[PDB]
């Protein structure tokens, strides 16, 4: 369900945060087990409703023009804890203040290990640093896999 001209951006010096880690267990739930390519790791935290806030933050070592990103299950716990809409603030390079993403994105029942898209149109250049505000579900959430994309050449 990818768009064809869409290219993974390589995650291995991002410096990633999160709001919070489920039971303080950062070595189980921590954020970067969302960017460390297997399926069977996750992030996951308290929703909003619960701890107030509910986010995952990347700070791009290499900024990119962003297309777009996805998401997967999580998998620490039932399908019904699977990230259902969520709001998108990025940091372009040299700037302080930040640009939010006017649409909530929104995402139906994910099927196994399979990613769901979510395009950012048009792309945004020189995104240095890149959050994700989850919204529902609003108790507990989280994903397994998390990636953004840049147009291929
Ligand atoms: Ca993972």
């Amino acid at each position: 369900t990818k768009p064809g001209n869409w290219s993974a951006v390589d995650r291995s010096a991002w410096s990633v945060s999160c709001s919070n880690v489920y039971a303080d267990d950062d070595a189980k739930y921590g954020a970067h087990l969302a960017i460390d390519g297997e399926i069977n790791t996750t992030w996951f935290t308290w929703g909003v409703a619960n701890a107030g806030e509910c986010w995952w933050n990347t700070v791009l070592d290499r900024p990119v023009t962003l297309t777009g990103f996805s998401v997967t299950k999580q998998s620490a716990y039932g399908s019904g804890y699977n990230l259902r809409s969520a709001e998108i603030k990025v940091r372009k390079e040299g700037e302080t203040e930040w640009v939010t993403y006017p649409r909530v994105l929104t995402f139906r029942n994910f099927k196994g290990a399979d990613p769901q898209y979510a395009a950012i149109e048009p792309p945004i250049p020189n995104v240095k640093e890149f959050r994700i505000n989850c919204l529902t579900p609003d108790n507990y959430t989280g994903f397994a896999e998390i990636n953004l994309y840049e147009k291929q050449l």
